[PDB]
């Protein structure tokens, strides 16, 4: 067998990829999302009740479908990154990255020694298909994609420095965490926040990195796509489930 | 503690109850549905991948919310009905009931001896809260609601007989199974099917029983409500999740 | 490896075995019960939310301890009996046995062809330790113990006939189901019920079968032991958990 | 989306398919087996500790790989067949089929009304991808494959009659159950059993049906392939795991 | 919907709350404990085999009952605190707090930016009911209660400093960890330990914070209540299960 | 009950122990491995998808068999070590230990205060059998075995210092991580690597500590045993499953 090609990583340079947030934390729900035709699915280990084993079930579900899986760990924890790479997550979104030093550590966390600090256990890993991918340890690093979140004042204070880190493929802006950090909690739509987001996207693309964002607002998501943003998540499964059920009930009952 | 009042059963005589089908087969998804404010939630053990233990998790989720739980077993199996009553399901929807004899057996399956054949294990049952409901074995039968599905030609051939069975609280029409039985598989909207559904609802209500149905078609659901149908399910969680995600993607990609 | 000796089965002829009902339906709770030193533990598949897989977890827990596991299936279902034997349950308690014909079918359900109808899959079975017990298909039947419940009027109406069935090792009286069948639901302590229970125990032992019963009443359990009853369950884990927590809270408030 | 083509069903007429028995009862173990390149994988619900939900997890695992999934239910139970078809199992192996009447009922159990008795719930089914396969209810029946086991004297007594049932695609011989039924329990290699197996394979192929069998004996499996047997399972995952670990330990320790 | 009122937090200033430790690590066991009527239930993520997902199941169980849930994480880990708040834990008990600097970090970990560092993901959180609590990001912080454990010499060495931290609602004394730290492991009943516990409770209440403790000794628990201790846990579910089963068996054998 | 004797720890001084890596991450697969007769089984929490709860299930499986369980946590995390000790793991293998200071911290993490920093919760712990081991807090430390991995250049740079740490019972060499650290990723068989491994084993034994290693290469494993290496793992369950299934298929298909 040949290593699974990371099409998400390749497409960061060739097209704009439309994403769905997956927080229903279940292999059955993830499979429903995988049937829709999103370019990417974010399996959220930070803000949904997921662990390594529930994330594996969702990778196994999504694997039969063209949608590319991206996993967000709860934090930039090097041992947890090791675990998520070994179950076969090829794209990671690291929350709350705030320095070049932390971004460089996240690069090393995704690469085998001697250049990186990714722990070696290919005989045990779904990532290598338990060594049925016979050249895994030489081909693995090429198909790993590292995305970091800038979503704090300290992150913005270190943006130029993070954008200079080789091996950071993309910077994702987190509008909920960023608007809260800026004193606009629950109000990312404010001009003060939006002006910072737009300038940040422009800086990311000017440094030759992919820019990413989530907005469940159709008009903001389309504006971000017009700016050239490479990976845009346009909704959240928990939100779509709750809203569709509320909208339906409102046709019959107040 | 006093036995949990079955408000669904009481409301069969006083109002029209709006329902949501729950086929996502998970405690977390059931809790999302419970937050919307449906009169009833149908936990589907027939057409969703549920078992006694996954149904218990969903009863526990939904129990904190005013929505009334109804459980559909995979078939009119007396031992499975015993299990679903003991985990605390107070309303059951039995699929594919086709005779007065089968409906009578379903009544006995829901009632303690000596009148019925419900197995007795109150010390072990969530239904009795492990005997913290101190009079459970005396008060249980009063709060149990039995619904049967008529959804085959043999069911329609025994309708008057089923409507004469004391202890059947409601007859639910299954349009998917019934349209297939009638040779209109996937097309319940045909006049031949709809004329049979309407006369069936009229006969059910004329015999003083509650009539029920599911339609994800808003216009058909409202027409059934205009006929006086007592329990109308208006949608399905799996369908609402798939459709909302597809509708969203279509704003950005073909 | 040699087949696991069924000590419960041997002790039916040599001592009186004290039992605990296990309805907490979890491997961790079953292990706590296994540490106490009961002669037997009844893993309840009838009145607790258990399935084959949760029953397997509890057999694996209990296997490291001297307590002997007995499994109660939800009914005398031949395919379910096959499944419970293959995960390695050596003693089964079949509920609601009501005829010699049903008791004979339960005997065949526990024995390999050509004498019985137990399905053969030793390569897959924990029962054979996946054929690490090399003579399993020759030695299995010897260590299987079949107990049947008499707990209905029809059961009592066929008692002499059931007691004549070779391969029935023991008859267990179910006081909750029997008192309900007799029109004393929730009141097994009535003299009318107790006189029937005592005569039934006497008839079972006079036919050379083991008699069994459950009573959470210390005085009745001790009377049943005085009669020579071979397997007496003296409590239920769910009841002991609820009662101990209530008794503790009562020291500090209402 | 178009319905998933059943390549296993097509290949019954074009080639000999090599199979692996999957009894490790887990989505992670099933994925390991799916990586090897077997033509088919038998997910065993009869002799491994599987239920509908654990079988779904294994279908989701195997779905990303070319290996074709076949599911064996615990028995020819029509409601359980409904459940396994709705989670998306396209090929079923029914154990212990003993008459044309039972085989015809198994055909109806796999087909929608009005010709069959398969329950209709396409909005909820992984089988229809929750109606993302838009013509599922008209295209489903064509991709369903029904296999029945002949593995008892009564089965052999009704072989000509079962081979005349339209909609039975294949007859699988179960050597463990059959050798036990013939009084050769644990000894299927006896000439008396082997002569019956060979004649049975010849009769199955002479009636224009696919013949199938399992043998972990390489020489018998190759003899069955030389006879033209269309679907041959050549091993069992639990057996291969136990034997490989024993063989390795024997190199170091007695 | 309005945010769930934290009654435990309110009652720290108005009454003495009686608590039960929940370490059976299961939604079904947590529901049994929720039926008893304790003021609070401690779901133990430190000393019971719990994770975020098992803690969510127990919050869902307990949510239908008046008992208030308190969650103990394994350590004062900021990302784990984020996860437990988002699944809807409103009261946290942080083990082994040893400085005002650590206590201040725990305060920030429970509060949204810009004042705190709690990660923002309200669309995904059971805590916001997936934004069905429409003002959650404005009202959340008010209903969060932070308790810290002092249970080491360094903790006692920083007690006055921790008691000066705004946002610490309560200090819980851990007698097992503290008696071990003091060189009286397994013997918290020693006068040297008890005199330190009593002075600590007095200092906590003198600084206007709630004091808490666990003792399964009725006499010590009642003495702590006489001192005015605001939150007293009086037992542990695992201990009550083991002890009740042992006490019962002792009536019938050694 | 008396504390469970750690025979693995005792045998470090008396024999050479043969081990199997267990990475199938399931109680059922662990039980299969437990039946073979390995001296020790390594439950891998670092490179297999395990968590505290899945590791508990595997300890419960393995506990009925003479094989000794060793648990590898994902990292030298003090709170995770606390959790794994409380579920009853008596031998721990800590990955990537790189200094005497870290090794000393790992010793304290495994010992109760006042000498160590192991959190005290014996009423809740399977390790104490919920205090059914009445002297657990006095006898626990004696039966705990700490193994550390040296598998990086920094580890080798601090080897003499680590070998001087009292309470380190054994040093395990990780050839996959070490060969990668040395610039021979996927090629531990190189003379440069093997000469370092051999001198490392010699230094470990010269300092009176047990030496350990894993090699799935029979010739290297036997050479390590000839050097006197005290604990040698000779294979990996995932590898043996994949290889045995591939070897079997190759007899029938290319
Ligand atoms: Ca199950
Ligand atoms: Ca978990
Ligand atoms: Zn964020
Ligand atoms: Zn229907
Ligand atoms: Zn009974
Ligand atoms: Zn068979
Ligand atoms: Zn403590
Ligand atoms: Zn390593």
């Amino acid at each position: 067998m040949v290593n699974t090609v990371n099409y998400f990583k390749q497409k960061l340079k060739t097209e704009q990829q439309i994403g769905m947030w997956v927080g229903l934390a279940d292999g059955y729900c993830a499979e429903i999302a995988a049937n829709v035709g999103y370019d990417w699915l974010l399996i959220d280990g930070e803000h949904a009740p997921n662990d390594v084993r529930s994330i594996l079930a969702q990778l196994q579900s999504i694997a039969a479908y063209p949608s590319q899986a991206v996993v967000r760990p709860v934090s930039g924890d090097v041992p947890l990154i090791k675990q998520l790479l070994d179950i076969g997550a090829q794209t990671l979104l690291i929350p709350m990255v705030e320095s070049a030093e932390q971004a460089e550590l996240m690069v090393k966390a995704t690469r085998y020694p001697p250049e990186g600090i990714r722990g070696v256990g290919a005989a045990l890993a779904r990532a290598s298909r338990w060594n049925n991918i016979s050249d895994y340890l030489q081909t693995a690093d090429e198909q790993i994609c590292l995305l970091v979140q800038v979503e704090s004042k300290k992150g913005l204070d270190n943006l130029d420095e993070i954008l200079n880190v080789d091996g950071v493929d993309g910077i994702f802006i987190g509008p909920a965490d960023l608007s809260a950090a800026l004193g606009y909690r629950g109000n990312p739509g404010h001009e003060f926040v939006q002006n910072i987001i737009v300038q940040t996207i422009q800086k990311i693309r000017a440094a030759g990195k992919a820019a990413g964002i989530l907005s469940a607002d159709e008009k903001l998501a389309k504006q971000y796509l017009e700016l050239g943003t490479e990976f845009v998540a346009v909704g959240v499964d928990t939100s779509l489930l709750m809203k569709s059920m509320k909208q339906l009930l409102s046709k019959f009952k107040n």
